[PDB]
């Protein structure tokens, strides 16, 4: 098809433009317009990302699509985390498509992107019991005060885990924004073969030492 | 499987490790890394890509898995190659595997890497004939003349195609390096429906004028 060609040559012109958007003062500037984008978006709808799926032509979906994306991708990684209390090493890619859940974590469209700063909360979501690659499958053994790391253009930000709720799809209360505070929420389905409800895994940002022994 | 755990785990990492990698000094010693290389192979032996199959888990093949790749992401870009008279704009991948080349170029293991310098004389290997992609199906267009241009680590080299031979897989004498040479050849199969016979394309290295309108 053409759009296989498209998608050839795309990824040869991104892989020419990662080596020219990859200075100090483009990771700023990249992350300066998440954090831009973060504040337009505070009121935006949060729909439950295995029973909606989001319009994906439309225009500020296609905006989404290319922030954290300075070498204008298709798909690409836009943060990874770690969670070490459960070994998770995951990436994170725009939205939580099907088959972006089937290879990572999705980043839930309507929430902050993980960059950090108040007033945020990202959501980022992950499958469990999908065959064939863990994912989230270990989110409900992560404990209160557990670590977790977000790494994104070079910055790593740590959060540390508080809250850890259990409720159905169509309450996204626990997911506010609260202008003072700088969160992020993991979400995976539950329980085992139902996946009526979602399990909430809350955390703050805290400070990095520079030495933690989990960088 | 552990197999895609592992997988997922390694786009994370190799993600993270992106950010600590493409400073101007990095891309200068991963090139000169490249460079030397390309003088460690240069006598071992060229095997028709179509026919054969590099041993993959020999110790040299891994090592040459790791050039040009400074992440260290499993099949990673290794390069770009533009043909604007054929409007062929393609990634490059290591070595020639049939997956490789359904979704970019390969580059013929054994065989110099593209990064230019006299002695060498990489070999990109595409198909021809491939249902939903064109990839090097317009290979057969080029002229006497026309320009190539490579893009690798944040460096352009320009190359000027000098020769077009149809042969048979087995003759490889067109594609010896020269110690006194910098060229490329560009490797489809041939005729259409039938591939018993290779079309090589060879270039030598020009000087790339700035402002060439090309770039």
């Amino acid at each position: 098809s053409n759009a296989n060609n498209a998608r050839q040559a795309r990824v040869a012109q991104s892989y020419e433009n990662s080596y020219e958007v990859d200075s100090p003062a483009v990771r700023d500037s990249v992350l300066e317009a998440a954090r831009q984008y973060n504040t337009s978006v505070v009121g935006f709808p949060i729909l439950d990302p295995w029973l909606n799926r989001a319009s994906k032509n439309s225009g500020p979906y296609l905006d989404y699509l290319q922030q954290l994306n300075p070498q204008r991708a298709e798909r690409p990684v836009i943060a990874s985390i770690s969670i070490p209390t459960i070994d998770a090493h995951l990436p994170i890619y725009h939205g939580t498509d099907t088959a972006t859940l089937e290879h990572g974590l999705g980043h839930l469209y309507g929430s902050a992107l993980p960059v950090g700063g108040t007033g945020t909360h990202p959501v980022i979501t992950g499958h469990s019991g999908l065959a064939n690659a863990t994912l989230f499958d270990n989110l409900e053994d992560v404990k209160e005060h557990d670590p977790i790391y977000i790494t994104v253009q070079g910055e790593t930000l740590k959060y540390e885990v508080d809250a850890i709720n259990v409720v159905l799809p169509e309450d996204t209360k626990l997911l506010a924004p609260d202008p003072n505070k700088d969160q992020i929420t993991l979400i995976t389905c539950t329980p085992y073969a139902v996946n009526s409800h979602r399990l909430l895994v809350r955390a703050h940002r805290v400070d990095l030492d520079p030495n933690d022994p989990n960088l």
